[PDB]
C-alpha cells in the first residue's frame, strides 16, 4: 500500500536525524568510555550490577537496522548508557566523570533533537 511506504518513507527520515544525534553526542565521548558493550572477560560480575547494558556501538546497530520508532526510545537508550555508568562507578572515577559530562553536554543536543523531530514530524 501506499500507506505502509509513506510510514516507511517517515522511519527512514527519522533514521536518518538519529544518526546524526547520535555521531554528535558520541563527539561528547572524546576518550571512548562508551563506544562498546562492557566486556564480559574483564568485568565477569557485570550483568549482576547492570540488568540492561548499553553502549554506542549496539545503539549504532539497532540504528541500523532501523529498530527505532520514535525518538523516545532512543533516549531510553541513551539515558541506560548514562545512568548504568553511574550506578556500577564510584563518584570519584574517570568513568563517572565522562558519564556526567556525556550528559550535560548530551542534553543540549537532546533538546533540539527533541524540537527537530516535532517540527519535521
Amino acid at each position: 500500500s501506499m500507506e505502509q511506504v509513506a510510514m516507511e518513507l517517515r522511519l527512514t527520515e527519522l533514521t536518518r536525524l538519529l544518526r546524526s544525534v547520535l555521531d554528535q553526542l558520541q563527539d561528547k565521548d572524546p576518550a571512548r568510555i562508551f563506544a562498546q558493550p562492557v566486556s564480559l572477560k574483564e568485568v565477569p560480575d557485570y550483568l549482576d550490577h547492570i540488568k540492561h547494558p548499553m553502549d554506542f556501538a549496539t545503539m549504532r546497530k539497532r540504528l541500523e537496522a532501523q529498530g527505532y520508532k520514535n525518538l523516545h526510545e532512543f533516549e531510553e537508550d541513551f539515558d541506560l548508557i548514562i545512568d548504568n555508568c553511574m550506578k556500577y562507578n564510584a563518584r570519584d572515577t574517570v568513568f563517572y566523570r565522562a558519564a556526567v559530562r556525556l550528559r550535560d553536554q548530551g542534553g543540549v543536543v537532546l533538546r533540539q533533537a527533541r524540537r527537530e523531530v516535532d517540527s519535521i514530524g
